[PDB]
């Protein structure tokens, strides 16, 4: 770089693919450093659509990585036009095939000694999400408790997860590889940051949860990583992965919808479409009518994972792997108004014993009608079997119960009894500026902006007490990824943090109010979920 | 010659005698006969009424028990021989029991009738706890309870025969109803204001006068204790009977219904005693063999299609149950169970006490009901699981009848109040950890604390005159509410579902009587069994 002498000498980094420039910006205490949109693929696009991620060519000169690049093409969701609980959530850059690009915030200057590594892994059903979401903004947890924080962008929909299991051209699972393959870029080049290859810690909500659980099922990846963090989502459970059977099956109907016919041939043709009917075909394909149910998924293909979660959770061995885990107060409420008739945004979504019925069998979609009935039966309130407040509230449960709540129970269990080191906790705390309505409660996804303390930034208006609580979460993070334990050893005068265990099930709530310790994750209703309901699921 | 102590009634003249309760002296009228003895042809057969007598006959002394099984599990200990005959087995045992106060009432009085329960092959009118000088002198109310047949002599059963039709038991009761209707007035009672109570076995039958028509002109008001016609324990279909009986009749060497029957009507009683217990069809607790048949006559359907269809729009009921239904019950069949240890058991003999405490239960049923009473946060805890063995017993068999009977008869017009009885006498003799079991609610009813020799607490004597207070305003008013005046006892409703607790501390009112779990018994679990 001919004007390299003129810049910032703190701000310039070489990794394997050559030179980076990054970015200083300003945190509320301080500056951090950002170096972001580094390419650690080649653009998975035209003939490489559907096919697993290349590994990024060196190249020459030096790389900007002072901003964002594009997100990866998806679905936008537009059904509320100015709402900010849903935009939130949408693009903030332009969408792409070329996509494959990660960011890394570290302090400014960078760490002198090795530093404990976060790599976030971002939620949106498999079928959406960004890095560069703001809700992700890394610069805070950078600043304040000096980590270096990566965050991938990987293939969502139809591009990261088609898939006809047993070929060559479109294998399934590829989002995961485009993860795996920013896992092995922090092995190889983190240390060019300050950052401790040998201290690197996954976190992600939802999908990002289960796309975390996925990589510590799946061997290739395990040498990537040390400790995990999954909220509010899980690798078992009923939505999070296919059989290589629906696969095909939901990759064929959307070949036929968009115009095209061996699996080399479809594939092809597939590749000869333009991005966007992709993405206005890919919600077409369910095979009933549902919440909570992603088209294209990670596939059970017998490579990356090699039999089913709940098979692997099963049998596996987790005696050298700590983890975290959680839920939010309300995980079920959020999917209520994306199909449930009865259930808005705009108004108390009281709903009737009918509505009810209906709702559990959208929300329970495998369920045979002595299932279904089941469910209605524990659901109910006997002693006010109409009333349409405990209606509303039932439903949401039904939903976040059977999708994440039991399926995290389930898993932490399974861990804590074949060797693992978990720590559990409910997230009960409602923020100060949710503009979703009081009715869904702690909705999914909103524990995510307390974690990478958004509440630090003054502009955003959330409350004194909110800064001081996200302080304290940021701080329980930072603590597991660099020690496993969560809990602060210089300060045993907080409450502790026990681990899960079979024998005792703790978990803590974390809101405004100091840790409390509870016992039994939801205990009688996962056991209805996890241990007698399965045999029934079948419709 | 005390003229309080000589009643006319229409089959002649009886003496009575002067009984001391501890407010002052009651009239007791003491093996009645209500009905031609039973014996020889007339076993198995529906009871004829008494021929009249000459001279006066002597009514100062409880008359023989039924014939029955005797129970043997523990020899000596109070707990179990306070049910056991206090008077000599009998055939000949169709007598009834009038209380009264002394002097004879001056106006008609209300009269409650006492149906003894014994899961329809045991109890007897005569028992201690069944002494009505209590409610009598205190309440001033007229008393009445009868002996009836059980076992194969009350309820064995050849459906369509005329030898042996079924149901004779619930026809004894009938017939000393139907004697109440034609004499109380003589000792002062109101004939027009009759009122049944029971419990368990007793509270069945009950309920069944209440859902036979023949019974219906015979009795106003009812009580239902820890008991229904409902219910899988109550009642038997025709096929069950007949396969019931003819295996008896097997067992003992009989041999067409008539020559079977007969060669029956043959047998010495303790024969057909030593054999009852050898025709149920699987291992089980709460299930008797000989009790009353679905027989399309005395019952002209199912007790659970007659209240769903029912029209009970001028009938008042009080039901209820006590804490501890099902805790009884499991020393007499259940593995690990007994009543010299705290009964600790595992969860293995958690899954098998459950198929035998519910031995209609498919596997799915049975697992069903495992998952639902397991502490899934101690799911190997000893003591949970014991209290969980009690439970699923309990609710199976009484306390979730009670609910669903208490909802139909709300829903179709019947006034119903409620109870859950939640007070352990203090002088019981069966071990702590079965709490408040089957029946202990009995003694409180009856006033027996108010004897002071019986040496129960002051509280308890308090808490006597509370309970005789409600059950007596019931028999009066329909309501055990106090006429005049304490929080109100507010009647069950299928939208608010209230009921009240009844203890040493005041009336407390709760609403839904084991709601989710009734839920699960009584919507979804009948398809799996």
């Amino acid at each position: 770089d001919p004007m390299e002498g003129r810049e910032d000498p703190q701000l310039l980094v070489r990794v394997r693919g050559g030179q980076l420039r990054g970015i200083r910006l300003k945190a509320p205490g301080g500056p951090v450093s950002a170096f972001l949109g580094i390419p650690f693929a080649e653009p998975p696009v035209g003939s490489r659509r559907f096919m697993p991620p290349e590994p990024k060519r060196p190249w020459s000169g030096v790389l900007d990585a002072t901003t964002f690049q594009n997100v990866c093409y998806q679905y936008v969701d537009t059904l509320y036009p100015g709402f900010e609980g849903t935009e939130m959530w949408n693009p903030n850059r332009e969408l792409s095939e070329d996509c494959l690009y990660l960011n890394v915030w570290t302090p400014y200057p960078r760490p002198a000694s090795p530093t404990p590594v976060l790599i976030w892994i971002y939620g949106g059903g498999f079928y959406s999400g960004a890095a560069s979401l703001d809700v992700y903004d890394g610069r805070f947890l950078a600043q304040v408790e000096g980590a270096v924080l990566v965050s991938m962008n990987y293939r969502v929909g139809t591009f990261g997860f088609l898939a006809l299991p047993g070929s060559r051209e479109a294998p399934g699972n590829v989002g995961l590889l485009d993860q795996r393959l920013a896992l092995q870029w922090v092995q190889e080049n983190i240390a060019a940051f300050g950052g401790d290859p040998m201290s690197v810690t996954l976190f992600g909500e939802s999908a990002g949860a289960a796309s975390v659980g996925m990589h510590i099922l799946s061997l290739p990846s395990r040498s990537l990583f040390h400790r995990a963090v999954l909220q509010s989502g899980t690798p078992n459970g009923p939505w999070a992965t296919v059989s290589a059977g629906e696969a095909r099956r939901r990759a064929t109907l959307l070949a036929r919808l968009v115009g095209c016919p061996n699996d080399t041939e479809l594939i092809a043709c597939l590749r000869t479409r333009p991005a966007q009917d992709l993405v206005d075909h890919e919600w077409h394909v369910l095979p009933q009518e549902s919440i909570f149910r992603f088209s294209f998924v990670p596939v059970v293909d017998g490579d990356f994972l090699s039999d089913t979660p709940e098979a692997l959770i099963n049998t596996g061995d987790f005696q050298d792997l700590q983890v975290l885990v959680g839920v939010v107060k309300d995980e079920g409420s959020y999917f209520l108004v994306y199909g449930v008739p009865g259930f808005s945004k705009d108004n108390e979504s009281l709903i009737s014993r009918a509505q009810f019925l209906a709702g559990v069998r959208i929300g329970v979609p495998q369920a045979s009608d002595l299932a279904a009935e089941a469910v209605v039966l524990h659901y109910t309130d006997w002693l006010h079997p109409e009333d349409p407040t405990h209606l509303r509230d039932a439903m949401s449960a039904v939903v976040g119960d059977h999708n994440v709540v039991c399926p995290v129970a389930q898993l932490a269990g399974r861990l804590a009894a074949q060797g693992a080191r978990v720590y559990a906790y409910i997230f009960e705390h409602r923020a100060s500026t949710l503009t979703w309505p009081l009715w869904m409660g702690v909705p999914h996804g909103y524990e995510i902006e307390f974690i990478f303390g958004l509440p630090l930034d003054p502009s955003l208006n959330y409350t004194t007490e909110e800064r001081i609580f996200a302080q304290r979460l940021m701080k329980y993070w930072t603590n597991f990824a660099r020690t496993g334990d969560p809990n602060d050893p210089r300060d045993s005068k907080s409450p502790q943090w026990p681990p899960y265990t079979t024998a005792a099930q703790q978990y803590v709530s974390l809101n405004l109010k100091p840790l409390e310790v509870r016992r039994g994750l939801r205990a009688q209703t996962c056991a209805f979920w996890n241990r007698f309901l399965p045999k029934l699921l079948s419709a």
